[PDB]
């Protein structure tokens, strides 16, 4: 079966990290990091990784049944899956899927309805992913929310995210995008996580999709990276065509010209190399998509960005 | 090009009318009320319609910078696109890609950033698409807030929903009621057909989620045409049509068994062979299948 990548644009595709369309291509150095996220990771043959699913409204998102935290704005939400259904801790993954894959504090609104009646209710909330009260892998997460009443025991109750706070005089410490949670707080350590990546060829860096997520309060480093499209994820998981080699040589090409104005090598794992040193945003028409036009291996030498 | 349709589980795919994913399948009678969302209509092969646009993750979303309403709780939103650009109202479409295409009020936060230094904000919003300022097509709506003086003029704010709210049980939100997307001063022009059934027998088969509530009582059901995913993957392959009808099988892998099937229309939605309201029944890793080209005369197997 012939791989190929889909051909929607940039703007036209969805962050694999948090539920925002991308914005642009951005190269930078990651030697200063472990670049290991979980969401939006799978191989180009279909194989999904870390706690990555299919599709973009999902992801930083929970489901449970909530209970005040002593007599404060803080509650514990017991965690169900997307389809309320029990959540079950020994599946062989890191975190539920769509578990956020960062330390920072996330801001949303935290919904309830109560089924006897159709009431309904919703209070801003945020999770502090950085807590030890985040074990999500033990099937709970602490909420602060804008309310120490109105929530009650037993009924369905959704996270869903929106953006991202901030505090102390030291700007844009927070979120960091690159440290992984503690998926079981103390408890223990991660399990099952894709893998760290990094380019390893002289003069490559990673090619990330980039998105700012919104701030909600403070000054908050908005910066979302993923390695991944989400459609790309979807587009992977369904064709699951055959790897050929390890690596596919992509062309990003304007439809209009024909022209390429660069090439990138997606690695078979499903993270991009580029040949360039130093933070640069791509500079691209609007218009421009990749193409896969060949099987090659983790030496191929690449046109210089 | 051979015409297929993803082969992703329906809670796997997302709902083409609100940002939240599909939980279920459900056909019913329809003949006494109009059926034209905007938001998931695409043809089969490819041609957007309506408000369409291609993520998920934009659907009732809302860019621009805002004005207080008088020193009230509420702001106007002077609406950018998707990118911060321009939006055209002399573009052919009834609205901005990715207009609410029902009259309720949506809830969320409304954010903002301040670009000279980098500090942001967010205040619980709603936006009633019922309302005289609710007039996207003009370039505008309008919010009410948890404030009256947090948000500044001339930076970059979006709004980011959640779920529907009501007053007053279940008569609101009316997911099948457009809203008039220039308010009172003009009627909703450019609009995807409204669609039926047109053999007998047959009904709409709804791709159905559960919008949030946030307040009040409100009526949650939310169903469209076509899954999100769907539509992104007839724009990209762009698969002629050979016929006007798509025969589609809805088959349980675990064992290879036709669970039902129906038909794809190329204009783009669904229907069965079944008379009144019902809750489909489908195992975990269903799929729907594309199996031939018919007719609009084709009889289905009842589902
Ligand atoms: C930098 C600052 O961030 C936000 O303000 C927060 C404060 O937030 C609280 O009050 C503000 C209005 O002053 C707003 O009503 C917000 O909803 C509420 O949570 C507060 O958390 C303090 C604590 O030290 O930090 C910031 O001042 C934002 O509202 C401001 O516009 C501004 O961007
Ligand atoms: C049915 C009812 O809906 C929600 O309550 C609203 C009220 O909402 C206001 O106060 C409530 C707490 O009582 C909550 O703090 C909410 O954020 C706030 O807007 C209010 O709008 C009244 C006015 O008619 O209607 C409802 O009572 C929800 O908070 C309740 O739990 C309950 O489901």
């Amino acid at each position: 079966k012939p791989f190929t990548v889909p051909i929607l644009t940039v703007e036209e595709m969805s962050n694999s990290r948090f539920p925002i369309p991308l914005e642009k291509l951005y190269t930078g150095p990651s030697s200063a990091f472990v670049v290991q996220p979980q969401n939006g990771r799978c191989t180009t043959d279909g194989v999904l990784l870390g706690t990555t699913q299919l599709s973009a409204v999902n992801i930083c998102n929970f489901r449970g049944d909530v209970t005040r935290v002593g007599i404060s704005h803080d509650y514990t939400m017991n965690l169900v899956s997307q389809n309320w259904n029990n959540y079950d801790p020994t599946e062989e993954i890191p975190a539920p899927l769509g578990t956020p894959d960062f330390v920072g504090k996330i801001q949303g609104l935290l919904t309830q309805t109560t089924r006897a009646d159709g009431s309904t209710r919703a209070h801003k909330a945020t999770v502090s992913t950085g807590s030890v009260h985040f074990t999500p892998k033990l099937g709970s997460v602490q909420f602060t929310t804008d309310t120490n009443n109105d929530f009650q025991t037993g009924q369905n109750t959704k996270f869903t995210p929106v953006g991202v706070i901030q505090d102390g005089d030291h700007h844009q410490n927070e979120p960091q995008q690159w440290v992984l949670p503690n998926y079981s707080g103390t408890s223990g350590h991660n399990v099952h996580l894709a893998p760290a990546v990094a380019p390893t060829f002289p003069g490559e860096q990673l090619l990330f999709f980039r998105s700012t997520m919104p701030g909600c309060s403070g000054y908050p480093n908005m910066n979302l990276d993923c390695l991944l499209p989400q459609e790309w994820v979807s587009h992977f998981y369904q064709e699951a065509a055959p790897a050929q080699s390890d690596v596919a040589l992509l062309r990003f090409v304007n439809p209009d010209t024909g022209r390429v104005l660069f090439e990138c090598k997606l690695h078979k794992s499903g993270y991009i190399t580029v040949a360039h040193t130093g933070p640069y945003d791509l500079v691209i028409p609007p218009n421009g998509y990749f193409r896969f036009d060949s099987w090659v291996n983790q030496f191929y030498t690449l046109a210089p960005m």
